[PDB]
């Protein structure tokens, strides 16, 4: 009373799940034969074999694979999947002989089971019999010449052979399968329709990967593998082409865990623990083998699908991959895209922010923040970008780690430009033109440092990265920018909890100021004319918390700077 | 680690036999539960012991135990790569002998360097277990003597719930040493305060007493004795045994995940013993103990002292007690009971909401709060001005659990709940305010369509005289069931930090309601000189830098710092003579 006439949908899928379970119990008999001399006396051979019964209107799937015992046919026969054998039939009896317990039968029809004991003995010695009754309506699966299609279907990737009664012009079982991996074929003779084809029959269903490579490995170890970049955001391992896990977790480093594969090695110990299989000295030369293959499967994709489709997807594990992955950290710079002022909203490699540097630009700039527009709309970027400079903004909170992992890109150091370090370069005549213009702003430097904004700044200096912008704070290089106050004051806020003891944390920031802009030439010719007066200073105050906002960091007292405004609303108004 | 680990331990160095103790009841713990579905478990030793030889002749100090033992890979594993090599402090030479029930007698022999495993020459001599033989150094050659194991024993093996014997003289026999009896088993009453402080270190180290414990019976639905404890700070946990007989720790669901910090034994009579781990955990008897150990964690919880409890406990474990308001559906009254807070009642000190209440005018209904991201903030709020000068008290929340805490407890005694951020304060009003207030909204009408329709048009959803502000000359106030600026700070780091940009949300990018305070002197004159001349571009700048500047105070983010900026500097040039 669920399914049954809906889903249907896939109205043949039940005989892919039973060929899908009985390659499953074969695998595991295998599996545990490794360990087991003992383990294959009941059947020499491992195989799943389909009988057609017309007459009793019967269907049987037989393996010879690990079987189940009594308590197990309870459980494990219940609620695609096994169940998916009621779409077609009315009832299922399901005869299996174990190793460490007699042989058994089981009968539900959908609704209630009953599991007694085979009074026909062991007859199968180790496997399963899966017997469906069919329905009048589902009885066209009874057909050889329907069947024998059925299976070479649902069965392409299935490495254990398969047999259906059938004759010719004389009864016996005929091979439908071929039990040649796709991973042990030799790489051209492999076509594309196949390699999707096989991406689909383990990751159940839905499209095409992204990107894929399949490639054997030579040198210390040798194996042949195929791996998978799926389309959104699981390794098999098989040795002498015997299955043998799948929950080895740490097969790829955690960055990669979406790859997708198949790894077998002729190399690696067959008859050993699982437990020892995992620590082998072996194994650790296939998972630094498999990182660069799979890199270099990532860098076979070609440039637009690269941007616009792997990046979109997997962007963030290529920057926590460049942190992580010390070997491969080279490489994966190369993968890195972020904005930039290149363009208002293409991507940009390293590489082509590279080819683009002025000759004499050893740096390479970046901004950081929560937006693009808080990034590029910053004052720090002002006259770099008219200066012809192109500045990286960074908008995700891992970007700035990634890039400090990142201690040089093809010569070049980055530098951020919330920070001191932005080179802007003179000839000799043109020094002395900054030089006068410095110690002409110096008393306004000075009165700033010790009275307008005595113990809220560092120092103030004539600035030379600013050309809109009246001033600006300037962090120290060891010191915590605009953007890194908040990564980590707002980690301190949501699981720190009490962060404000430490050096270069909160400590008085360079005050810039723009000798071009209005509001400093004012301020400037005002300063030498009185001194005592709290117009300028309530000027400077305010230009100081405006200035700290727009530099990206929070105000200290947002009551003092609102009382301050409305007093400058005042005058504003009043005259 | 390497030969550093002897001079850091030269203090106490006599602690090698407790971890040699600590690791036999360890081994015993280990057979004894492969016995409860294995009937020939015990087929080649019967007891579990732990049997201690003084050989003085040989410099030998022997510790014989009868647990699982360990086969030749387990040899070549656990020892090696506090501790087992703290039997280094005492001995120059370790050598161990064992018998596990899969493999045949061995000898593993180690000074520190290089190790080796040879099948013992002697043969299968314990049936089951492991000897430790130290090869006691002489500077520390005075332990095998017939009466200073006997005074070790007796001081540090102190909760070994497995018989401990040493080879004493009187003829030459085992006397027994310990009280196998269960501190848990033992009558409450009788039970000494050292004793429970020093089972707490036993199995936790820490070496510090525990801020709390409970020691209790259950009687009822299932029958189980248990001790739980507070620990003093918040790491950065609870043995289960079946009829005296030890089962596990791995089980993580014993408690729910707010009082994960909870440690302590439950001994259960009622639980089923010859059955497996997996059967036992989802076992239904489980889900009852559950609830009785979380009833009792809150009970002791409760009681520690009321001075202690702001300044130790909460401190440690508020922000669990926060979480279980919000998840402890059953217990939500028990623990809105125990949640602390800062307020306006006093600078640092942190309230309890039966303080507040008790506090609370005659005729408030409501617990006021102010969210934000630190005190200062939530009390330098345009908000709270009225309120606090009327005498109103202002619960302040800082941390960004305290606003989902407070939004999942509907009612505190009869009180809802109102965020002064929000349309929903009220105030008495005698007739005379009242009536002064309906004159004051009619004199104001034209600065708030003004503001409205034009010089604010789209910015916000009315404008109105406000009641709430004091100092403050315009504030920001959210819808009843909108968000405040405090959960918009929540939300866009949360849509940063983990999110993928909820740029187009639901209710974040919505407009809020001005409120102004007709009492202010820029408001006054803005109603002046907008009557005088609507068209007058200095004033309609004004209203946007006091409506930008308002949406700092009023905690919301700005939407274009850049042209705020901008703003701000026009108004500087015109206020002064740019
Ligand atoms: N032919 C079989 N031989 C042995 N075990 C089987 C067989 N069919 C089903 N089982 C057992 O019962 C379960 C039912 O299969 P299914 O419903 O497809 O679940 P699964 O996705 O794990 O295969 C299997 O996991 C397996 O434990
Ligand atoms: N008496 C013993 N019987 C069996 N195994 C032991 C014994 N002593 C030590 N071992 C083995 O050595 C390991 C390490 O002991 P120790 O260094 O104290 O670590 P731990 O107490 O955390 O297990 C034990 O986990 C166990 O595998
Ligand atoms: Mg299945
Ligand atoms: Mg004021
Ligand atoms: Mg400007």
């Amino acid at each position: 009373k669920l399914i049954i006439n809906s889903l249907y949908k896939n109205k043949e899928i039940f005989l892919r799940e039973l060929i899908s379970n009985a390659s499953d119990a074969l695998d595991k008999i295998r599996l545990i034969s490794l360990t087991d001399e003992n383990a294959l006396a009941g059947n020499e051979e491992l195989t799943v074999k389909i009988k057609c019964d017309k007459e009793k209107n019967l269907l049987h799937v037989t393996d010879t694979g690990v079987g189940m015992t009594r308590e197990e046919l309870v459980k494990n026969l219940g609620t695609v999947g096994f169940y998916s054998a009621f779409l077609v039939a009315d009832k299922v009896i399901v005869t299996s002989k174990h190793n460490n317990d007699t042989q058994h039968i089981w009968e539900s029809d959908s609704n209630e089971f009953s599991v007694i004991a085979d009074p026909r003995g062991n007859t199968l010695g180790r496997g399963t019999t899966i017997t469906l009754v069919l329905k009048e309506e589902a009885s066209d699966y009874l057909e050889l010449d329907t069947i024998k299609n059925l299976v070479k279907k649902y069965s392409q990737f299935i490495n254990f052979p398969i047999y259906v009664w059938s004759s010719k012009t004389v009864w016996d079982w005929e091979l439908m399968n071929d039990i040649k991996p796709i991973w042990q074929r030799p790489s051209k003779e492999v076509e594309d329709d196949e390699y999707k084809a096989f991406y689909k029959s383990f990751s159940k269903e839905s499209d095409d990967p992204m990107a894929y490579i399949h490639f054997t490995a030579e040198g210390e170890v040798t194996f042949k593998s195929i791996l998978f970049v799926p389309t959104s955001a699981y390794i098999k391992l098989y040795v002498r082409r015997v299955f043998i896990t799948d929950d080895f977790h740490d097969m790829m480093p955690k960055y990669l865990n979406f790859v997708k594969g198949v790894v077998d090695s002729d190399d690696l110990p067959l008859n050993v623990s699982r437990e020892t299989l995992q620590q082998h000295k072996l194994l650790k030369v296939i998972r630094k083998k498999l990182v660069r293959k799979t890199l270099d499967m990532i860098k076979k994709i070609a440039d637009e699908k690269y941007n616009d489709t792997f990046w979109k997807e997997f962007g963030t594990n290529i920057k926590l991959g460049v942190i992580e992955d010390h070997s491969n950290r080279t490489r994966l710079a190369k993968l890195l895209r972020f904005q930039s002022s290149h363009h208002p909203s293409d991507i940009t490699s390293l590489d082509q922010y590279v080819e683009r540097m002025k000759e004499k630009q050893d740096k390479i700039y970046f901004m950081a923040g929560s937006s693009r527009k808080e990034a590029e709309s910053s004052p720090f970027v002002e006259r770099l970008l008219k200066k012809g400079y192109e500045v990286i903004y960074l908008t995700e909170p891992v970007d700035e780690y990634c890039i400090q992992a990142l201690p040089e890109f093809d010569g070049k150091r980055f530098q951020n430009v919330a920070k001191e370090g932005v080179k802007f370069d003179e000839s000799e005549k043109t020094k002395e033109s900054r030089e006068a213009i410095e110690k002409e702003f110096e008393p306004l430097l000075n009165w700033m440092k010790d009275k307008a904004l005595k113990d809220k700044i560092e120092k103030a200096v004539v600035s030379q990265r600013l050309t809109e912008s009246p001033c600006a704070l300037v962090a120290s290089q060891y010191g915590w920018s605009g953007n890194m106050e908040r990564i980590m004051k707002a980690q301190a806020y949501q699981t720190g909890k009490d962060i404000s003891t430490n050096y270069y944390a909160s400590q008085k920031k360079t005050f810039e100021i723009n000798p071009r802009h209005p509001l400093i030439k004012d301020m400037l010719r005002r300063v030498k004319e009185d001194e005592d007066d709290k117009t300028v200073s309530d000027l400077a105050v305010v230009l100081f918390e405006t200035a700290t906002l727009r530099s990206g960091y929070l105000l200290p007292d947002t009551k003092a700077y609102g009382d301050r405004i409305e007093r400058m609303l005042r005058l504003s108004l009043n005259i």
